[PDB]
DNA sequence: GCTTTAAAAGGGCA
DNA sequence: TGCCCTTTTAAAGC
């Protein structure tokens, strides 16, 4: 972090497979955290207290946990729902649990030129005031979104590691830094 | 409460 | 096919 800000993460969704049919309407009505609605989607919805997250339980046994403020918390998580779905009466396990997006925030604490920065970076930039305020740029290197605000607050997401999530900030601090709004 | 970004999972449907 | 269905989260401006 040469930059000598730290991103701060703000979510993470993960996916894991219990590895087991479940039955979805049998979870509905036995958990008390649940709520479902094939109508409408085709998972349980669920939500646990600490860590604060929402996960998604699909009849197939595969699951999205989302909402967690860090891979760790993302993981403790969804192993927690893993254990309410075990204690149900299914055969539920912990295959190939994977970190899937990681979005995190920070503040460079200086306005930026937003229209100039657009045009000097057309290949990588979205634009739109009118549609966002926030400018979209599409870094390739790592493939990451970044959505540049003119107070100088950025929102980085895509990453499916924390490095990412460093590297594309860093990557953009110092076009930042050139499009600083005096 | 909406807009925008990323990502995963599944059923529905044109 | 293709893509929305839903869920999470930050941001600024409407």
């Amino acid at each position: 972090h040469p930059s000598g800000i730290v991103p701060t993460l703000q979510n993470i969704v993960s996916t894991v497979n219990l590895d087991c049919k479940l039955d979805l309407k049998a979870i509905a009505l036995q958990a008390r955290n649940a709520e479902y609605n094939p109508k409408r989607f085709a998972a349980v919805i669920m939500r646990i207290r600490e860590p604060k997250t929402t996960a998604l339980i699909f009849a197939s046994g595969k699951m999205v946990c989302t909402g967690a403020k860090s891979e760790d918390f993302s993981k403790m998580a969804a192993r927690k729902y893993a254990r309410i779905v075990q204690k149900l009466g299914f055969p539920a396990k912990f295959k190939d649990f994977k970190i899937q997006n990681i979005v995190g925030s920070c503040d460079v604490k200086f306005p930026i030129r937003l229209e100039g920065l657009a045009y000097s970076h057309a290949a990588f930039s979205s634009y739109e005031p009118e549609l966002f305020p926030g400018l979209i740029y599409r870094m390739k290197v790592p493939k990451i979104v970044l959505l540049i605000f003119v107070s100088g607050k950025i929102v980085i997401t895509g990453a499916k590691m924390r490095d990412e999530t460093y590297k594309a900030f860093e990557n953009i601090y110092p076009v930042l830094s050139e499009f600083r709004k005096i």
